[PDB]
């Protein structure tokens, strides 16, 4: 059982966060959440198909990346009985270990994938899928879209996400991956930024 599976693999994710993100009191770990989600879309950016990403804080304090790629695939894997996006989403495998951490160590997560003509959106609490990848309307946009609201039992102390500690990596990223396109935007206060290397 793959749902057996996933459910330990969360669980793993849960009781050691220290070798998945980080230190849980010192912000480390906190701002490693975002920068694992951004690390997908630059994969995607990487594999050719992604062009813009988009970071913003919201005013609540959940961050959500924006990709304009193909759309994770939403066709009910071959292998799992739920959508090959719940399995991305989902699924352990630290040899194989990808943004299922994230899901795992936040209170929701939101996750909207546009592509073939259709909006596609899933509900997660704590890993946990509220339903089954759901089309819920009509789009000409392809992408990938995550949001997520990180867990207050995991993380202590710094539970506010730094606009220039963001602004930082996601510069250096750019420089790294010179091409991919990110902007940065500030709900909290209306600061933003573009940065791009070429
Ligand atoms: C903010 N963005 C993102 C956050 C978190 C995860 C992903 C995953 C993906 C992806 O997995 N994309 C992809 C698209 C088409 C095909 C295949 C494939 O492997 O067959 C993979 C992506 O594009 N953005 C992501």
């Amino acid at each position: 059982s793959s749902s057996i599976k996933v459910l330990k693999g969360l669980d793993a994710v849960r009781k050691r966060p220290g070798m998945y993100i980080g230190d849980t009191d010192d912000g480390t770990g906190l701002h490693h959440m975002v920068f694992e989600v951004v690390d997908n879309a630059i994969d995607e950016a990487l594999a050719g198909h992604c062009k813009e990403i988009i970071v913003t804080i919201h005013a609540d304090n959940s961050v959500s990346v924006q990709d304009d790629g193909r759309g994770i695939p939403t066709g009910i894997h071959p292998e799992e009985g739920v959508s090959a996006a719940e399995v991305i989403m989902t699924v352990l495998h630290l040899h194989g270990v990808g943004v299922s951490v994230v899901n795992a160590l936040s209170q929701k997560l939101e996750l909207v994938i546009q592509r073939e003509g259709k909006i596609h959106r899933q509900i997660y609490e704590h890993g946990v899928p509220q339903a089954p990848l759901a089309v819920t309307g009509e789009t000409e946009k392809t992408g990938t879209m995550v949001r997520f609201w990180p867990s207050l039992e995991t993380f202590t102390n710094v539970t506010e996400f730094e606009y220039e500690i963001l602004a930082k990596r996601l510069r250096e990223l750019s420089f790294l991956n010179s091409g991919v396109s990110i902007r940065l935007r500030d709900k909290r206060d209306g600061k933003e930024d573009h940065f791009h290397y070429e």
